[PDB]
């Protein structure tokens, strides 16, 4: 079960890097919203939020995988 | 350890619910792209908070289970 | 001790997350009252902090899993 745990941790690490990237983009677009809260900008922000939530669920999947292995 | 197995099963069910909400969320996302107007935006925000609430609940169950593995 | 301390960090991070969620939950009810423009923006900003809080909790959770391994 050694390969399993460490392989999932590496994927979990990559998944986390992806989350931080999307969050960076989410904070960049949030500053646009401030300068001028248009309605098309709001649309774009919503899309990235769903991407973040997608990435988040994906991370939690890998986490659950690792918890199975640990048990 | 019975609790661990039980929590994993619970953690598993929470995940399935997340994907269901995620699909729902992904549907409505291409329903404001057709009608970029107000209160359809509100419909999505409702589902986003729902997704997040489900996400936090999933993380609560997850940490609870990690306290057990220790 | 890693495990014990990481688990404590996880507890605090989770608390932080649940708190922001309570705020987000209230902001949503305010939106069911009067959808506005400033109101909507106010909800998006809270949603981002929640995601930030969630990513932070997931990072701390991963470290707790590292220790367990």
């Amino acid at each position: 079960t050694k390969y399993k745990i460490k392989e999932t941790l590496k994927r979990l690490e990559d998944s986390l890097r992806e989350l931080r990237r999307i969050l960076e983009e989410l904070k960049e677009m949030l500053e646009r919203l401030e300068k001028n809260p248009d309605k098309d900008v709001i649309v774009e922000v919503l899309k990235v939020i769903v991407k973040a939530i997608e990435a988040s669920v994906e991370n939690q999947r890998i986490s659950a995988e690792n918890q199975k292995a640990l048990a």
